[PDB]
């Protein structure tokens, strides 16, 4: 039941959860606690 779960999950990180980051260290170095 698990092996599907491996799939969908890189569906979002294939440009969703990733992007939030990008532009977050593009802007400044990111921190334990601000980021």
């Amino acid at each position: 039941a698990f092996r599907q779960a491996l799939q969908l999950a890189a569906c979002g990180l294939a440009g969703g959860s990733a992007a939030v980051l990008f532009s977050a260290v593009a802007v400044g170095k990111p921190r334990a606690g601000g980021d």
